[PDB]
């Protein structure tokens, strides 16, 4: 499969990077998309390449998406462009796995109402006043929906998200 | 499986870490040991908990070995009782994974002779005095002992550990 991530600098670096490798383990193709082609920064100061610009991405291209949390979807979320790949991935019941502050991406593309996953607990309100059901679980799949925490939570993420993978 | 990672502070953030959360998402349990109990910090400023003072190990007790590199093997390979589990697990033919620096305890636990791996290349030349032979590949396995470089190899070095705790 074709496996794109959204992100930017201030990603939570394990949650960008250690899903990357996860999942380019099991032969999948992984693309790191964000505001321009380059190197994105983490918290921590691990640096990743970018594959693609927001703006080159066709949503039809890819089959999962991964949205890593850290400070990166603060402003990500502000991109029309990324917000438009996460609804079209989303509603057409594609994978996309999320973590920690990475619902703040989904909670601007509109896709929550109904809904039921988890996040970093300082944003459940925020998920909650999107209109999606809000727990306090390691992992939740909700359908296509794979969702955690926090960094604790990392294998439980990748071990729920690898199933939907084919 | 009993997975069992020998650290201190000053790790490679991701050598560590990736891995534990690699490993427990397999259904493994997962030990922490050092110097003493409390938390470790790595290079990039991520801390772990320490379940185990190298101390209280039973080398009978683990199935497989893990070593992650940055500055950290430096000063555990100077522990007689961290030296002492590696070489008994290793000569038991147990699996045991190493990346970057990692390979500085094997050197000091007096293994390595008549073996191959690779390493970081700033420490190939006492690698090669130990005895063994240094090849420059992204994953090397040799008999029970999987070994990386570096950050960028870490899915290879998984998948070919992994495959062993089968």
């Amino acid at each position: 499969m074709k496996v794109l991530f959204l992100s930017a600098d201030g990603f939570e670096d394990l949650e960008l990077i250690c899903p990357l490798h996860r999942i380019k383990e099991e032969g999948h193709e992984v693309y790191v998309a964000s505001f321009e082609r380059g190197k994105i920064t983490g918290k921590h100061g691990y640096s990743v390449n970018v594959d693609l610009a927001f703006e080159e991405v066709g949503p039809d291209e890819f089959d999962a998406l991964v949205l890593p949390g850290g400070r990166a979807p603060e402003i990500v979320r502000l991109n029309e462009k990324a917000i438009e790949i996460t609804r079209k991935m989303f509603e057409a019941g594609k994978p996309v796995a999320s973590i920690c502050h990475g619902p703040q991406i989904l909670i601007s593309a509109g896709v929550l109402k109904g809904r039921k996953g988890t996040s970093t607990i300082t944003i459940r309100d925020d998920v909650v006043n999107a209109g999606a059901e809000w727990v306090n679980e390691e992992v939740v799949v909700d359908g296509n929906w794979v969702s955690s925490r926090h960094p604790g939570d990392l294998y439980a993420w990748m071990r729920e998200f690898v199933k939907l993978l084919k």
